[PDB]
Formats: structure tokens, C-alpha cells, sequence
């Protein structure tokens, strides 16, 4: 009953639908598994493979649901409504998913087209404008740049695109590197 | 006398050679537990805690030494000279550190301090380069603020900086989150 269930949950939702669930599951599927789940269906199948989704425990899939929105669905294959999701997550603690990705996916909802190209805008402002001080040394940098993910053991890109307009030995070293590895 | 003698190495190191030790130990102790390391005996400390440096157990110790080039404490202390060690390392490996920190660690050694000046410029132009892309939504755009770690859960002040410039609503948002919290 169950799996049939949430095989039709998978199919009545859209692309927008979908990117919000994964938003809002990123306290226990990290960014970097994210790619792989491209419809809903293996969103939910990943989400078993945790055990945080099973028959008898939908309390995870009914605050998702509720979350975005989409009480339409909670009502028509959940038996769920609005109020007394709400009564549930306002008890402390029962709420799963963590004030930091609800506060983001919130100020999502409220944003429009046009506030969201001001964001782009402003964002491009404030990246455009980073500022690594003067007293850090090199290897300080290399692990700056291992720590904003630009550099690693099979990320020599942008090293690479540097060092090619710094000096070429140093490009030397590196393909000797990635050649021998 | 092994304590003893280790102190005498461990107070004959600068600074230099402690942020370099330092560099070439992150195979084995992370980024996060080198803060606590102040000085270069403490190091030591911490690298027979993990017993990649026991009496008679000195491979990592000899190494580190020879790769930053302190071959003077090496023969005056540790009775080992260049050419030994260089066939020590190029004996299959016998070199303890992984090929990915030596080569960062050599580019670092090649690299004057105008060379630099210029791979600090030409990164922060690489930092500076935006993508954001008129198909990604503002969830994307969180996800790559935490790739670029310029938000987090507890770094919300861009966020709260763009926020301001768009509309008072969202910062609301943001200042009923954290003083949760």
C-alpha cells in the first residue's frame, strides 16, 4: 500500500517541486550526492536507503510535503492537513529539517523574478570583491583553496590556469604530478 | 636521550620550517587540529601520538626534514646525509607523503615573492569570476554561496548584506533565524 503510495506522490510532482525537496533534504544527503537524483522517485529511494523514510514513518515525507506546499497531496494520499502539521512541527523539536535550510527555502518563497536578478546582481557585487589579506603565505592559499573547493587531488584547473600565467616550470611540476597519478 | 635530542631538533626550527612541517604533515593530521600545533616540538608531540614517529621509527621524521631542506640538522643530529635519503625516497614508496602534498610543496618552494603577489592577483581574478547563470534559482545560488563559502550556518552576514539592499522583509527572516539560535 505504502510503495504504491509513494510511487504516485513520486509522479504528481513537478520540476520546482522537486528542487525544493532537495533542498530541503540536504541536513542528510550532503551537496555532492545530489547530482545523481534527477526525478523524485530516487530522491524518495535515497531517502529509504537512510531509513528515514519507511511505512509507518512519514514524518520526514508529511513536514517535506508541508513545507513546500503541497497540501494538496498531504490531504489526497497523506490524510494530513495543514493544521495539524502545523501543531506538529511547532512542538520543539519535531521539526526535522534543520531553522537554517527552512530559512533559506522560506526566503526562496518570498522572493520574486525581479528581487531575484537584484540578488544576482548584488551577490556578483559582493563575490566580486573578496579580499585574502596579505600575510598569508602560499601553502596558507593552497589550503584556502582546497577549503572553497577549487583545488584538490583531482581539481588541478585552476592551479593550472594560474600557474600558466605565472611561470611555466611550475605547470611542469603539476603535469608531472597528474601524469604520474 | 631520544627526548632530549628531539627537543634539541624541535627548538632548532624557525617558523618557516614549522608552516612547512606543518604543510607536509596534512596526510595524516587534519587542517582542523593544526591550530592547536603553536610550535614545532608540538608537533613533534602530535606526530608520535598517531606513532608515525616512534624510536627507531624515524622515516617521516628523516623525511620531513629532507624535503624542506633542512639537510644541516639532518647530518648534525640525525647522522643522515642527502644522497642517502634521496635513495631512500626513490626506493617505491618509502616516501610516506602522498604526491599531491609534495608537489604543492615544491611549487611552494619555486615560487619567489613578486611570483607571489601574482598568483594572489590571479586568483582573486578566478574568485572574481561569477558564473550565475539566468537559469539558476536563488536555492542554486545558496548552494554555490556555500561553495564559495560565503554563507554558512553560522557566516550569514553577505546574506543579511544583500538582503538589506533588497528588501527589509527578508532580513527579518534571516534576524528571526539566528536569534533563534
Amino acid at each position: 500500500d505504502f510503495s504504491r503510495n509513494l510511487y504516485d506522490i513520486g509522479e504528481q510532482l513537478d520540476s520546482e517541486d522537486l528542487a525544493s525537496l532537495k533542498f530541503l533534504s540536504l541536513d542528510y544527503i550532503p551537496q555532492r550526492k545530489q547530482e545523481p537524483i534527477k526525478d523524485a522517485l530516487m530522491l524518495f529511494q535515497r531517502l529509504q536507503e537512510k531509513r528515514m523514510l519507511e511505512e509507518s514513518n512519514l514524518s520526514f515525507l508529511k513536514e517535506l510535503l508541508f513545507r513546500i506546499n503541497r497540501l494538496d497531496l498531504l490531504i489526497t494520499y497523506l490524510n494530513t492537513r495543514k493544521e495539524e502539521m502545523e501543531r506538529e512541527l511547532q512542538t520543539p523539536g519535531r521539526a526535522q529539517i534543520s531553522a537554517y535550510r527552512v530559512m533559506l527555502y522560506q526566503i526562496s518563497e518570498e522572493v520574486s523574478r525581479s528581487e531575484l536578478r537584484s540578488f544576482k546582481a548584488l551577490l556578483q557585487e559582493e563575490i566580486s570583491k573578496c579580499k585574502l589579506d596579505d600575510d598569508m603565505n602560499l601553502l596558507d592559499i593552497f589550503i584556502e583553496m582546497e577549503k572553497r573547493v577549487i583545488l584538490g587531488e583531482g581539481k588541478l584547473d585552476i592551479l593550472k590556469r594560474v600557474c600558466a600565467q605565472i611561470n611555466k616550470s611550475l605547470l611542469k611540476i603539476i603535469n608531472d604530478y597528474e601524469e604520474f597519478s
